[PDB]
């Protein structure tokens, strides 16, 4: 908690997963849970270098992933897609438009949920230092009410790291805070995106405790 | 063209009652009659809803349709966070009316419910922990009635989201006024700022989770009533 706003910036910059590829209606189903699944190590391995993540229990950093893996998931899809509008960047061999969407019920109002944020990112020209911020916010904020000063001081040294970035480039006091605000409520819309997500899933997967907790590999 | 104080004065002069469910000393309570009382104070408050919106300053100026997606979209969320709040004061209590005050064994008799009941009794709790202001709730709920369907609504479209996001930045600014008025620094009044909408996301679960819940039951108002209201 002792980084200043740049040395946060350039740690998650630093810790940023790669990007992976992909391995018909039914095999499009089937890409898409496993790259999923490969993708999900890598997750992990972001989040141990989230600063001040590490510092929690192990509980607790297994906790705080299986309520934000979805939505991380999901911000990642729409932050790779920003500059392919109406198009999801799932891998980059596997590139889908909505009318690809529509074999599967229930698929295509998830995929227009996901276009809706990208193009929302794409409004307002998200920055990559911006992104990094709020996937760390959604991974410290989305299992806090369901178990936490350690958690609320690394959210509060992010958003104080989120202020700087937009001071930075120029933006008045008023322009950060109404940036900051609009950052945050794109938030609800991935929380909603991640529970309308999974119900579709359990219509057709969550990762276990112990699957979480191996990938972790504690020491 | 509102200030910040003539925002929050508007937004505290909208504020719906709070309303009661049926009073008989002869009827001691049951667990089996709650969901029909809970259901019959919902509805009831649903209306008072509707005439609260209308006075969210700029959201009249959107179209019928609109107004109707966004409470299609808040409705649940709005009734979430009005029982939040009546409930901060009552520590491990959920205040639904007055006289209809629970606590979590008595959310046990239906499959469900007590998951949510807990959330909703978290949600209270994070309330008192950060000493919520009324006049800080009343910014809240309005945010959510115009955020939480502004995700999934043509150029008609691109105008009103605009208006949109143009009231939801005068609300921001609005909770910050209220921050440096209570003496807050301003590394103080963005983390809070933040902590604020952060817990939106919560409730947004919440709705969610609930509206599963009461799909489960066996439910939303339809599009043809909250407009004929509206
Ligand atoms: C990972 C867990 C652990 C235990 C087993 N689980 C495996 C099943 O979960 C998953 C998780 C994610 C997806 C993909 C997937 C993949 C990669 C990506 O970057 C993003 C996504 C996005 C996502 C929406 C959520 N999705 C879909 O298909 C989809 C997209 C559009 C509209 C409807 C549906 C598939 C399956
Ligand atoms: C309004 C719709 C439109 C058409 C017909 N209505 C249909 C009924 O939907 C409703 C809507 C809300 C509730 C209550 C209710 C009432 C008042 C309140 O202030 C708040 C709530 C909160 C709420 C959770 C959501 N709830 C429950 O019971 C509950 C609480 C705890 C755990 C499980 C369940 C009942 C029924």
């Amino acid at each position: 908690l002792s980084l200043t706003a740049d040395q946060m910036v350039s740690a998650l910059l630093d810790a940023e997963p790669p990007i992976l590829y992909s391995e018909s209606e039914a095999s499009m189903m089937g890409l898409l849970t496993n790259l999923a699944d490969r993708e999900l190590v890598h997750m992990i391995n972001w989040a141990k270098r989230v600063p001040g993540f590490v510092d929690l229990t192990l509980h607790d950093q297994v906790h705080l992933l299986e309520s934000a893996w979805l939505e991380i998931l999901m911000i990642g899809l729409v932050w790779r897609s920003m500059e392919h509008p109406g198009k999801l960047l799932f891998a980059p061999n596997l590139l889908l438009d909505r009318n690809q969407g529509k074999s599967v019920e229930g698929m295509v109002e998830i995929f227009d949920m996901l276009l809706a944020t990208s193009s929302r990112f794409r409004m307002m020209n998200l920055q990559g230092e911006e992104f990094v911020c709020l996937k760390s916010i959604i991974l410290l904020n989305s299992g806090v009410y369901t178990f936490k000063d350690h958690i609320h001081r690394v959210l509060d040294k992010i958003t104080d790291t989120l202020i700087h970035l937009m001071a930075k480039a120029g933006l008045t006091l008023q322009q950060q805070h109404q940036r900051l605000a609009q950052l945050l409520l794109i938030l609800s819309h991935i929380r909603h995106m991640s529970n309308k997500g999974m119900e579709h899933l359990y219509s057709m997967v969550v990762p276990s405790y112990d699957l979480l907790l191996e990938m972790l590999d504690a020491h």
